[PDB]
Formats: C-alpha cells, structure tokens, sequence
C-alpha cells in the first residue's frame, strides 16, 4: 500500500552543457511532471518498476544501504544488465549476466551476492544529505544527475527548488523497458514528455522552473517566456472538440434484394447454354455469401473478397450452370485442356469468385438425366462473349459425312450416365459464378457499408454518400427538392445535408473552435486564474455562460462596474469584489442623466490643469540587413544560388535604405525644424514654473533631463541583434543631437513660443506665453494673472506625478515600449528563421553539403534560401507597414509639435484630453514623449440662462459667453470659467425686436 | 425533350413539362430542367442520328 504525496518542484536538471546566463530558454524532453504521484516504497518483509520513458530516483541514506541497481528488459541470463557498486567510496558499474534464483535478494536482515558471468561487455570504474539520482536512456546513452542538499527534515520533501548537475556519460545503446533496484525512505517517480520554462541566473544557476501544461497560469508562462505576468486576458491556445466515434451511411436493402431467386431455381440450362443475369441499379447487401457452411467451394480470383464490400462497382455480375463434381478444381487461370478451351476459358485477369455446392441429392435422377448436353471437340479455342450453341458435325477425316454414322463418320453427340453405381466424378452440382467489372464508368453499385445510427447534437464524423468531413448534425426546416440530396452555403461550404434513409433535412455546424484564453490578474496582486473558451456554447465545456464565449473560473455579477480586463461582447472581469476572479456586463462610466434645461446653465466656477502624456514613435530601428551575408553563411555555391534570384537581394537593401533615410527624415521634421539651437538663459525667472526636470542638467553628462533619463531608464537585448547582417546603422543624429534638438525646441517653447516657428525665435516670457496660450483656448488671460502661482502648483505637481506613472506602472510608456519591443522581436524572428529548416533536411548549410553530394545538396539549399528569401521578404513587408504606421505617427508628432509646441493647437482631443496649452519633446529611443499640458474644468455652479436682453425694447444678445444669473442679478462669462460682468452696452449687439426670440427674458442694462 | 451528351462518362438526361396552350413557336418565358435518368455509360460516342 505505496503511500502518494506531492512532488513540489522537484525533479529538473540541467538538459545540457550550453551555459546560458539571465535568459528564460523554455525547453521540453522527458521530465517529472510537477505535482505528480511518487510511489513511495519501503523494505519490508523488491518488483520491478516499469523504466517508461525515463526513471526518477531518490534516496535518503545516512548509512549508506541503498547502493546497487539491477536493469535490463529481460533478465534471462543472456542480456547484459546494469550494476552499480559503490564500496570504499568507489563508484563501479559492471554489465555482466548471472544466474537468478527464486528469489535473488542482498544479505540485508537488519544489519553481497554474485556468481560467475556468461558475457561482460563495458567495464567501468570511478536526513543530513538527500541524494537524487535520475535514470533515462536518450540516443542509447544512460545517463545520471546527482544533487546532494544538506537539510533536517525526514516526514517529507522540501518545499523548494535545487537543479540536479549530471555527473557520467553511459553509452550504453541497449534498450531499457524495466529496472528494478536493490537495498530508510527512499521514493521513485516517471518522466513524461512535458515542458517547462526554465530560469536561469546571472551565474548560470537554474533558481527556478515551472511546467506548462499545469495550470492556466503556467499555460501563460510557458507561452510568454516569463515568470511575471502583468494584468490582462492572453490566448495560448486553442482546444477542440472530438468525433465521438463516426457515422457512416449508405442506402440499404432497397426492394428485395432477389439473389435467392436465383438460388433456389427449379430448372438449370444445360452446360452451352449458361445464362446471364445481370445486376446493377440494386444496392447489394451480400448476406449470401456469409453462410459459407452449405456452399462447396468460396474462392475468388484477382479479387480480394475482404475489400468486396468496402469497394462499388459501376456493374456486377452472377452467372449459373450446373456440371460434374471434379470439375470444380479446373476453373482457375492459367489452365489447360478441352474443359479449359472448348466449354470455358478463364483470362488470366479474370477478376470474380467461384462458388458450388452439393446438389446431388437434388438434382440427379435414377434413370440418368439427359437434358445437358455441349459439343465435344471444336477446331479451336471460342472467342471471347460467344454463345456456344452451335452443333457442327465432327469430321477428323477427309471423306464427307452425310449425317449418319459409318466410314470414318462420328457422330459428335453423346449423352452422360448419371447412375448410382458411377462414383463421385459422376455426380451433379450447382454452379454460380459472380463476375464484378470496373469499365471506365463511375460505380454505381456499393455495399451497405454499416450505415449504423444517426446522432444528433453531438459532434462527431459523417459520411453521407461518400460526402465526409466532421461537424454536428442538427434538425433543420429548409425544404429540399425531390432531386436535391446535399445543400451548401455561398462560401462553396456544406450547410445541410438530407439522410437518405429517410428524407430529414440536417444541418452540419461547426464542433467548437475556439481558442483558450486566460483572465488572470497579475502575480502582483494574485494568482488565480479564469479560461474563457471563445465562442462556445456551456454544454461541451463556476461556469457562467457569455456571448464571447464559455466562461470558467468566475461567477456573474449583477452588478455592474468599471471594465478592467476586457473579455469579449461586453463581459469584464476583476479579481476584486474573499475576493475573487468575475465575470460581469461592463459599464461604461457611471450612469448619469445631466438635466438638459429650457434656460439653465452649469458653467465651471474652477478648473484643473494637468499635465497628460501622449508617447509618439517618431524613429524606430534604422536596419540595413544586407541581402547576401544574412541570407547565405559565406558559402560560393549559396552565392551563385542567390545570385538567380537577382533584384530581390539587390532592392531589399534599397527598401531597408529607404527606409532608413526615411526615419532620419522623420527625425529630421520632428526634432529638426528648429534652425538655430537655442540655449536655456543662466537664471530661470519664470514666475514659478519650475523647469529643472525636463530642462537639461548641466551637471549631468549628457544634456538630458531626469523626465528624459527616467524615459530612458524605463524603455530596455541591446548588442544581441546586430550579431547576423542586421547591421543596426547608427542614426545621424546623434542621441545627444536628439537631446540637444529636443533641449532648442523646449526652450524656445519657454522664451519665443510659438514664434521660433515662423523664423528667428522672437523673445517672450512665460508669464506672457501662457497669457495667450489661456487666450487661444477661449479663456482670458486674467485667469493667469490672478493665479499664475497656483498654475505653477498645478504644474509642478503634474511633472511630479510622471515619475510615479514611470516608476510604478509599466504601461505609462506603453506605446514606445511596445515598439521598441515590436522591433526587438522582429529582428529576433528574423534570426530564428536561420534556425528554421523550412522544409530542407537541416538548417546547416556546411552540414548539408558535408552529409550528401551536391547534385542533391543543391536542391536542399535552394529549398533553405527560398524560404530564407520569403521570410525576408516577410520581414520587410511587416517593416514597410510599420514604418508606415511609424511614418503616420511621425507626421503626427510634426503637426502636434508645429501646432502645440510650435502654437496651439485647436484641434479637440489631439494635444490630449482638454483644452490644450502647450507641450515639451522629451526624446526616448526610437521615440518622442509629449507632456501635453490642457485645461479641464473640475467644479460647476447651476444657473439660469436667455440668449437676449430687451431693455428698451431692442434685443441684446453676447459678443462671447452666455448670459447667466446667480439667482437675483443677471451676469455674462465665457463658457470654460465663471466670471461675472455687469451687462451693458460694450458686450452686447442689438439684432431684431423681442418677440422673434425664444427663451429671451426681460432684463435692466447697466447705462455707462 | 431528350439531352443527350457524354460528360465525364455520366449521360444525363433532363426534363420539364409545362402545360400550355400555343403552337406559334417557342415561348418567351423562363424554365428549368431537373434530371430523370442517370446512366454513366461512358461509351465513346461523339455522332448521332
Ligand atoms: C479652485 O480650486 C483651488 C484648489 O484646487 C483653490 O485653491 C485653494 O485656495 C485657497 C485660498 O483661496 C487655499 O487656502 C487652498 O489651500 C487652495 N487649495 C489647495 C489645494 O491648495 C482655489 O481657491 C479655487 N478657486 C476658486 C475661485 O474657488
Ligand atoms: C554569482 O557569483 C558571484 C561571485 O563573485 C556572487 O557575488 C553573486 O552573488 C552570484 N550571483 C548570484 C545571483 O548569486
Ligand atoms: C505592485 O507592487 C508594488 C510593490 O509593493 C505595490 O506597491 C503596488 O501597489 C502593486 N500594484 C498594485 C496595482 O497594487
Ligand atoms: C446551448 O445549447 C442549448 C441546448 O442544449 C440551447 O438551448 C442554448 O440556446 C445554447 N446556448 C446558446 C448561447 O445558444
Ligand atoms: C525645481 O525643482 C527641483 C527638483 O524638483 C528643485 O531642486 C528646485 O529647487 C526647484 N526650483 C524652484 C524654483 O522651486
Ligand atoms: C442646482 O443645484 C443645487 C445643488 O445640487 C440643487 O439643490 C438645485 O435644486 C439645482 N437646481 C436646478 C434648477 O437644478
Ligand atoms: C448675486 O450677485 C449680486 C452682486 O451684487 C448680489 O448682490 C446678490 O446678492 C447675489 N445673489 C445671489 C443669490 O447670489
Ligand atoms: C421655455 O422658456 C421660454 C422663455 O421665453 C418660455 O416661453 C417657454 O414656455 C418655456 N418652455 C418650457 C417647455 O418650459
Ligand atoms: C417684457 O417687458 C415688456 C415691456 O415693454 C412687456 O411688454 C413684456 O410683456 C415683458 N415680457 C415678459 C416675458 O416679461
């Protein structure tokens, strides 16, 4: 009774001798899988254990008692089995054969054994401590890992993690299927073909691994290549949906079926005269050929009889005769003699069956039967489909016969004597032969094929007609024409098809589909995970049913919040309301209902003026991958190869070129449109708007600022491309040009403005920058004069918060990131495809030519290069589309900055969510930061509102900003801040009389 | 009316009977022909009379 408990994370070693340092190299080979049964085993009053595909092993020995092993497959003194001695601290390991006996054990009472040998063939010598020893033989080589950890528990196995070194090469090559050790706990596991994502260190040391296929969590690891998985819903895989088993169905018994029929004839025809009755347009059930016990002879010639039913024929065939017993042994191909020639001739690709049987008792007669009768001797051999009904007089000799028997006249007529004292040659049989044709004809005849049931509802394979494919047949109400059988969609795509046993029109529908995705919050906040099956009904596959699919893992809620992690069709999910994973219908923002009015008004009494930041793309990677070193690995015959394929090698590089120097272009419009670098003034009087974090630090060693350098810090892989011709050309513009440009366009922000941009810069202070920056956006300057203090706060605040939003969350520079790593793994997929055999024998052009002779190597070659060639291509597309998106993002930073950093820009939502005010390039690699700052009204008031004023009987309507009341005194003020002015004349033009106006009300204007 | 024709050795033969009353010539209107018998012959024929 082997006690079962948790493996933990144990059982990983070190695949190979490659060292690999701070990279997470995913691997799969046979392994232990994780959280796995061990069958613990004891000595107590020693089986063998199945080797599978590999063999864990561990022990703990303080004493030393568990030092030999005994393997093999057989172990019947005649294969070489493993043996393992360690004495005197010596390490021995022998293959030599001895004798077993009943019960072959080592003297162990409570504290060893070996005979002479038969054949030896490899000879080899070398609580406190738990020794483990795997057992696997991968390409004929055993090999062993040990790893020996010092610790003080003796219940249990650690809840950690230790990597297991090997320590000796086997080579043995002998197959291993069993094993079976030698003699206190000690336990043993199995290997399985799983996965894993292994972890290594900055010194090359495995410090933690984790399988794949374990949990959904583990799924996501395993696919992402990393152990920290952020917030979000990522796809791994894909499931289906199994047939069941199958469904086959063909027509069956159609009328009779009338092969008894022909059985059980009263009357044969004579031996000439066999008769043919022909056989088509019937499905054919063949059930008379099973009951083989009442027939003589079932034998088939160029036919197999197995393969009868599962083959149509467009014609069949059935012949039947009756002749003489010891005949049957003569109907075969290849035989002579005047049965052979004169009654039947057999083709020696006849294709069909002979079958007899007894008919004696039946149809021989006591007196002799005299109603079959031939012709004995002919000149020659019947020609083929003839009826022999002929009767000619034999005349060997030369002397004419008149009809009548005498001189040299025989007569060619004579009769059988069918009597009981004849023997058994004598005796009458019942004959019928089956002849199956194959014409250059469609088959119109097939079997019944076991048509078996039907099922509906249930996913499963179809054969209707010999129309296969999978699906799931459903009740349909689609009226099908009489001589309409099979129906279909517009995309050439069965939709439904119609038993043709009964007349039921079926649908045919897809079995799943759908992918597997995995809701899991990130290891910073949890771990619990929730799969949603794409686009499945709850039925195949706790579980709360959506429109994007089967959800598992989260309950609904009724109530309604905020989206955090998008699922599909307007589910979300959130791990908090213990708490845990849920499933509800998203709402988008609280419900509100503002109270559209007859005349009343909400217009803001404050404001806020945060500082957003919008991250563009300008420049990306600038990669020049020269055609004939990356394609082809210094090789003549792979040159002269590449060589065919001419403008492609040739224009890739221009593309590549082109769009480099395009990417410097648009660096150029970005960053360059200022023409002379302005320098930031020694001393910074800007009235409070403090500067120093994005204007650059002399005291730092390149001109840029802490907003720049934190950027940089936080975008990261940067000398591990340009390793295969993907020469990474440096950009023109140096990184410090790009900061210096960068540090011109801000302080010409600061002290010209928006007219650096229309020639030389043109002084301004900042007080007077933001004076109309606030003026351009609708809002009077007074708002800055009363308050530039408190803008400052906000301000400095706002640039306070961007390093928070760089620190603690790592998608505030999503977009750059997210680019930076596009190219990352553009450049790396580029690399693979050298390792990607894309259909050639390997991915070595020198091991090729090495292993097989140009005539053939070449072949293989071209095969490697044209799929190098297309993935470059592939490559180059994915690039130019890029850097088309790259080049749209260019032009747009260009326009945000000639309109916003350069001006203002009056475009909504383009310089950020707001009234925008102005904006300060802060370059990342391959990339711009904007910090847009905008205007946002925060506090509201209700008033009353009218669109104009009769004082004198004469309308007066406002130049800018609505007439408002704060409940006794009417009052007008722009439309983004409250503030009040007394009505009078100035802000007020008289169009038409009162009576044409709707919503005016009467009120006092001020006379000045 | 009698199709005859050897496509991929199937001879098909179609049919339509409409009920109507004129013997001028052929009708102006639209019609289909759905098969009857199907026998795929196969044989070589490529004349008739
Ligand atoms: C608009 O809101 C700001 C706060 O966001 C107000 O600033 C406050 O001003 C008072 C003095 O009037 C100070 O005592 C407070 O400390 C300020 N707030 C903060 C957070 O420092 C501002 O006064 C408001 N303006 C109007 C017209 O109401
Ligand atoms: C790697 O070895 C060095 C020895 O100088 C040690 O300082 C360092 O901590 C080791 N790395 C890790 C991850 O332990
Ligand atoms: C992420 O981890 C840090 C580390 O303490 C923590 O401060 C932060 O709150 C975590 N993120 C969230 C969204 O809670
Ligand atoms: C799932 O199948 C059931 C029948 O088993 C059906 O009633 C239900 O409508 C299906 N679900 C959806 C979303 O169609
Ligand atoms: C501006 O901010 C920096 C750091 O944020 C600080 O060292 C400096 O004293 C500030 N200057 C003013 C005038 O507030
Ligand atoms: C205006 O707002 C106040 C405060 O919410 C409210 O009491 C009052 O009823 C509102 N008046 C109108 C006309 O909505
Ligand atoms: C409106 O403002 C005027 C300004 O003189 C003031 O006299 C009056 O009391 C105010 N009324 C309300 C309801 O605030
Ligand atoms: C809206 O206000 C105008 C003011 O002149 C008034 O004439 C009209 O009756 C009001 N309508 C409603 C529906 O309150
Ligand atoms: C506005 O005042 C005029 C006085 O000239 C009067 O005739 C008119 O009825 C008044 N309308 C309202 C809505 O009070």
């Amino acid at each position: 009774p082997p006690a079962y408990t948790n493996s933990f994370t144990r059982g990983v070693y070190y695949p190979d001798k490659v060292f690999r340092s701070s990279v997470l190299h995913s691997t799969q080979d046979l392994f232990l899988p994780f959280f796995s049964n061990v069958t613990w085993f004891h000595a107590i009053h020693n089986p063998v254990l199945p080797f599978n595909d590999g063999v864990y092993f561990a022990s703990t020995e303080k004493s030393n008692i568990i030092r030999g092993w005994i393997f093999g497959t057989t172990l019947d003194s005649k294969t070489q089995s493993l043996l393992i001695v360690n004495n005197a601290t010596n390490v021995v390991i022998k293959v030599c054969e001895f004798q077993f006996c009943n019960d072959p054990f080592l003297d162990v009472y409570y504290h060893g054994v070996y005979s002479s040998a038969n054949n030896c063939t490899f000879e080899y010598v070398s609580f406190k401590n738990l020794r483990e020893f795997v057992f696997k033989n991968i390409d004929g080589y055993f090999k062993i890992y040990s790893k020996h950890t010092p610790i003080n528990l003796v219940r249990d196995l650690p809840q950690g993690f230790s990597a297991l070194e090997p320590l000796v090469d086997l080579p043995i090559g002998i197959n291993i299927t069993r094993f079976q050790t030698l003699l206190a706990a000690y336990y043993v596991g199995y290997l399985q073909p799983r996965t894993f994502l292994l972890k290594y260190n900055e010194n090359g040391t495995i410090t933690d691994a984790v399988d794949c296929a374990l949990d959904p969590l583990s799924e996501t690891k395993c696919t992402l290549k990393s152990f920290t998985v952020e917030k979000g819903i990522y796809q791994t895989s894909n499931f289906r949906v199994q047939p069941t088993e199958s469904i086959v169905r063909f027509p069956n018994i159609t009328n009779l079926c009338p092969f008894g029929e022909v059985f059980n004839a009263t009357r044969f025809a004579s031996v000439y005269a066999w008769n043919r009755k022909r056989i088509s347009n019937c499905v054919a059930d063949y059930s008379v050929l099973y009951n083989s016990a009442s027939f003589s002879t079932f034998k088939c010639y160029g036919v197999s009889p197995t393969k009868l039913n599962d083959l149509c024929f467009t014609n069949v065939y059935a012949d039947s005769f009756v002749i003489r017993g010891d005949e049957v042994r003569q109907i075969a191909p290849g035989q002579t003699g005047k049965i052979a020639d004169y009654n039947y001739k057999l083709p020696d690709d006849f294709t069909g069956c002979v079958i007899a049987w007894n008919s004696n008792n039946l149809d021989s007669k006591v007196g002799g039967n005299y109603n079959y009768r031939y012709r004995l001797f002919r000149k020659s051999n019947l020609k083929p489909f003839e009826r022999d009904i002929s009767t000619e007089i034999y005349q060997a000799g030369s002397k004419p016969c008149n009809g009548v028997e005498g001189f040299n006249c025989y007569f060619p007529l004579q009769s059988y004597g069918f009597q009981p004292t004849n023997g058994v040659g004598y005796q009458p049989y019942r004959v019928v032969v089956l002849s199956f044709e194959l014409l250059h004809a469609p088959a119109t005849v097939c079997g019944p094929k076991k048509s078996t049931n039907l099922v509906k509802n249930k996913c499963v394979n179809f054969n209707f007609n010999g129309l296969t494919g999978t699906g799931v047949l459903t009740e349909s109400n689609k009226k099908f024409l009489p001589f309409q059988q099979f129906g279909r969609d517009i995309a050439d795509t069965t939709d439904a098809v119609r038993d043709p046993q009964t007349l039921e029109i079926l649908d045919i529908t897809p079995c799943s589909f759908g992918g597997v995705s995995v809701i899991t919050p990130g290891t910073n906040t949890s771990n619990q995970v929730a799969v949603l099956y794409q686009g499945v009904n709850c039925t195949e596959v706790n579980v709360f049913q959506t429109r994007a699919g089967c959800l598992i893992g989260a309950e609904h809620v009724n109530n309604s919040y905020e989206c955090d992690i998008p699922i599909g069709a307007g589910i979300c999910a959130s791990y908090q309301t213990s708490q845990s994973i849920i499933a509800y219908t998203m709402s988008l923002g609280a419900e509100n209902s503002v109270a559209y009015s007859n005349n009343s008004i909400a217009i803001p009494t404050n404001f806020t003026i945060s500082v957003t930041t919008e991250i563009l793309p300008v420049s990306m990677t600038k990669t020049s991958v020269d055609c004939t070193m990356y394609i082809c690995g210094d090789s003549t015959e792979c040159s002269n190869l590449l060589l065919q394929y001419g403008s492609f090698c040739t224009q890739l590089n221009r593309a590549l070129t082109g769009i480099a120097v395009e990417q410097d272009k648009n660096t150029q419009e970005v960053f360059a449109q200022v023409k002379q670098i302005y320098k930031t003034p020694p001393i910074k009087d800007f009235g409070g708007f403090n500067f120093s974090q994005i204007l650059p630090d002399p005291s730092k060693p390149s001109k840029r600022s802490f907003i720049e350098d934190l950027l940089f810090n936080k975008v990261t892989l940067i000398c591990a491309q340009k390793f295969n011709g993907l020469t990474v050309l440096p950009p023109l513009l140096t990184d410090e040009m790009i900061a210096q440009y960068t540090s011109a366009l801000l302080a010409g922000t600061i002290t010209s403005g928006w007219t650096f941009g229309a020639g030389a810069a043109l002084q301004i202070p900042f007080a007077m920058q933001m004076a109309y920056r606030f003026n351009g956006i609708g809002v009077t300057q007074n708002v800055l004069y009363e308050n530039q203090k408190l803008i400052a706060n906000q301000f400095n605040s706002a640039i306070g918060k961007i390093q928070d939003s760089l620190s603690s969350t790592a998608s505030a520079l999503g977009k750059l990131q997210n680019v930076v790593n596009q190219n990352a793994q553009a450049l790396n997929t580029l690399v693979k495809q050298l390792s990607s055999n894309f259909g050639a024998i390997s991915s070595v052009l020198n091991d090729i030519l090495s292993r097989l002779d140009p005539p053939e190597a070449e072949v293989q070659i071209d095969r490697l290069i044209t799929g190098r060639l297309q993935s470059l291509q592939t490559y180059v597309t994915q690039q130019l589309i890029r850097a088309a998106e790259i080049r749209a993002s260019a032009n747009l930073a260009a326009t945000k900055m000639s309109e916003c950093v350069l001006g203002q820009s009056k475009r909504v939502d383009f310089c950020g969510k707001g009234y925008h005010l102005m904006s300060f390039p802060q370059s990342a690699p391959h990339g711009v930061v904007f910090l847009h700052v905008t205007y946002v009204p925060a506090q509201e008031k209700n008033f009353t509102t009218a669109p104009a004023i009769c004082h004198d009987g004469k309308a007066h309507f406002p130049r800018e900003g609505v007439f408002v009341s704060n409940g006794t005194h009417w009052f007008v003020t722009q439309r983004n801040f409250y503030e009040p002015q007394i009505i009078t004349t100035d802000n007020t033009f008289v169009s038409g009389n009162c009576d044409v106006v709707i919503g005016i009300v009467n009120n006092t204007v001020y006379d000045p």
